[PDB]
């Protein structure tokens, strides 16, 4: 029967493996040492020396511990560069865990709301599943992170400290996860008993109190007035009394958070390039922006991120890192592993098949911040990872330009780099962007 | 060894199976977000011991991937994956059924390679000598994983039932149950589940 | 150039390389984990699962530490076994640092008479030079300690307890070898000076008071004359007063050192079977036995291991442990690595061809504990190792029937177990051995 795995079957699959160059002492190799060690490449290293042509001075990594909060670190990365160039602060950093607390906290409702608007439907839909199946986590794409950066502003990481599960939170994640999926039985009841609009209005506030608290407990409480005393490098003291996280923000960093875009590669046929597309359901802060993507071809996307580069700035980005890396020695690299060499078989998929079969997607966001470019072409990247100082080049990773054709998925550019036509299509799309599926793959949260 | 090999297979059908389907629809989808896993279920592992047997530890020891398996799964996943792309395409285009089952042996014998690489060879004849517990020394010759099974445990895989406690509307008590697509050994027994009160 | 490596050859090598059977994979394995965790063959460790037909109880291992004591460790292994199961004393040890010392000092007196008898030799000859390049060591053989316990008896260890230089003896060989050293320097001159016997003695006395300083400072003061209390395994009590270290022996294990042959097995042109040799010079203690090998072909030499296992008896052996040996799971089998596949390369070799051209010889002594019979043939050996139990098998190693044919050298056997014609070759050649060079093979100290 040909649907099963017969002896006869068997014994030609034994054949084959007999025939294979070498399969003796290869499966040695690979039962002794597993994949990894046996196909890691001396030559890639050699390749991936830590050299750019152009390399931001950057300073010190920071380190999000055992916790998904990629994406914070990465655009407070961005932001904090900018402060210790301008304020001569050397490795100055921003509280991720401020953010932390405001993104789960607009998460609750946002899961709320979302739980409302598919009341009617069924329990077992696909959307709903998809809602209940995560109701938060701790990642997150470029505009939820603007979204709450409009909202609350930001704080100094002496201002709004790590706790325990802001660097270790799944016992937050665990905990938080019940209390949302029991009160999405409140809700569903609620709307199939005909409740008003503002007894529906009170319970989620009701719920929301002890979500705060949770937070509270967990996270510490949020600030909302503080003094700022520092030295600059010039070793000069510096005091100033009575700021904001808004007014930080505003003095410190000054970013209109308007001017910047997030710019895809995903090369599948639903996704024409030149247009903008978004994520159905996917958001954190109610009535804050929403998720917007421009996608763009690869070449185009990759001049765009170099030319930022050239103008001293970095760029947050977003890409699969577990793909054909070596994330101890911060090598991401096609060339790292030579699995197909090794297993005599083929392992190529495109880009777009990767995508749509489920095999790849942004997983871990990062900051670019040097390039080398080699007769006037990128050979590889200089990576700013956010996992500490003992991975990688004190904590910096390097991708090969075939690695980022491949696993990057996502650069945030100044608007200003974009050529007048896209500058043009964001206006024109800004309301009416194609909505993708809430599952789609771009709506994956790093 | 054997469930992930029977697992590739399985995936296979699975795709064979919903290659008129669209790609974003929920049980592609489903099938596309874990092709096979280290996990399963009683009846699963039932299957495996019907058509196989078992071995002593110290016939087929640990490697390691089989104590510690990301690697295998990442590059497995990966590998079949690609295949359902090709799989679903020779559907596309009318292969013949015997066209697309030589693709998949094919496919097969690579799957086959990479466990063998990551897992070692499975045995099929083996010595089994111990010292019982009164320090007697013991000698079996020529077994198999199949006369091993059938001497040292014996048991009857027919005589066991799965039993759930699932208290949910559309689960009443005192029925059988069986989760769609959900398997290993093609052509081995199926999950079925007798849902009673706790 | 024929003799030299030009461009041509090294062009020819290369394309050999790339000729070979998966190269470049094979290549990776090998640069990235090392010969041993490439090579390693899963099918040895299924063959050499730790059972065996015919076993020997013998209880915890010990642990000879940072020294090379293994042949007293061994020797004192046997000893230890039968006082245990005669006295009912679970994992009793003996004193491994009493034969240390009384082998150092023996062996300093040893060499000062070697100097004295080579002292009209020119200092750079091969036996002057063989001399002084190993004043002394810590290795021996099974006649050298026979020679030490029949002039010094034995104690418990707890009687002579390890010290750091017993445990740790780099230091202490380093010193010996330089006092040794400075004084053959004297013992040249004054036979340079024709002096008399009797002050070249007593410079020797001054010498050797010195020595036994620096192993009373090292190692302790050997004990005289002691009480032995202990609990045996029915948990009575016992005490036995006033012993002397040759008492004891005498009541505790009560040999006749006279009954045990060490039998070799040299398969070498120079060394017929079924006589007797000895090695020039090689020894510890001036006035005792000297070292008599029997050599014999591998069937009689394994047969008669046999003999003495299945007879409840361990055997002193010994080996060339590092060869082909993973000596962390314990295994020695020629199996456990498959170098010759992995490298394409044929590495074979004679046990004579390795004897005769320097790559194999007695490195390490052990003790045989068991042996599996499978159709009336070895198929594997139990074998006590001294390195404590965190090392193969609770310490016990395994090593294959083929592992012991081509690596194993020496066998210690009681007399009575030996044919008659053997007993008599032993007799009849005594006193006329066949004298092997100093730096012969089985001149190996283990």
């Amino acid at each position: 029967m040909s649907a099963e795995i017969t002896s006869g079957d068997l014994d030609q699959f034994k054949q084959d493996l007999q025939a294979t160059p070498a399969a003796n002492a290869l499966q040695k190799a690979v039962m002794n040492n597993g994949i990894n060690a046996t196909a890691e490449n001396t030559d890639s290293k050699v390749a991936m020396t830590p050299t750019f042509s152009i390399e931001l001075d950057t300073g010190a990594v920071s380190n999000q511990k055992q916790s998904g909060r990629c994406w914070m670190f990465a655009a407070l990365n961005t932001m904090r560069h900018g402060i210790q160039a301008q304020f001569k602060i050397k490795d100055f950093e921003l509280s991720q865990n401020y953010t932390f607390f405001w993104d789960k906290f607009e998460k609750s409702n946002y899961f709320y709301e979302n739980v409302l608007k598919t009341a009617d439907q069924p329990l077992d839909s696909r959307k709903v599943a998809f809602l209940l199946a995560t109701p938060q986590q701790d990642g997150g794409q470029w505009d939820m992170l603007s979204a709450l950066i409009e909202k609350y502003g930001i704080v100094p990481k002496s201002v709004m400290p790590e706790t325990y599960s802001s660097s270790k939170s799944n016992e937050l994640n665990g905990l938080l996860n019940l209390k949302l999926r029991k009160d999405a039985v409140t809700l569903r009841k609620l709307v199939a008993d005909k409740a008003s609009d503002a007894d529906i209005e009170a319970a989620k506030q009701k719920m929301l109190a002890e979500d705060y608290r949770i937070l509270a407990y967990t996270l510490g409480n949020p600030p909302t007035k503080f003094d700022f005393e520092y030295r600059d490098d010039d070793k000069n003291y510096h005091i100033d009394r009575e700021l904001t996280p808004q007014t930080f923000f505003k003095k410190y960093v000054g970013w209109n958070l308007d001017d910047y875009q997030s710019i895809i590669n995903a090369p599948t046929a639903d996704k024409p390039y030149k247009h903008l597309y978004t994520v159905e359901m996917l958001g954190n802060v109610v009535g804050g922006r929403e998720v917007r993507h421009l996608n763009l071809d690869i070449d185009t996307f990759k001049d765009l991120a170099i030319k930022q580069l050239k103008a001293g700035e970095s760029v947050w980005f977003g890409s699969d890192v577990g793909q054909s890396s070596d994330r101890q020695l911060g090598i991401l690299d096609t060339n790292i592993y030579k699995k197909d060499d090794l297993f005599n078989t083929d392992f190529t998929m495109t880009k777009a098949e990767r995508l749509d079969y489920g095999e790849s997607l942004m997983t871990h966001a990062m900051v670019l911040t040097g390039v080398d470019l080699v007769d006037g072409k990128p050979t590889k990247w200089k990576v700013e990872n956010s996992w500490g100082e003992k991975v990688g080049e004190k904590g910096y990773f390097v991708a090969s330009d075939a690695w980022f054709d491949q696993f990057v998925y996502q650069v945030v550019i100044s608007k200003k780099y974009l050529p007048a036509e896209l500058q043009d299509v964001i206006k024109n799309e800004y309301d009416k962007p194609t909505v993708l599926a809430p599952w789609d793959p771009m709506g994956a949260l790093a």
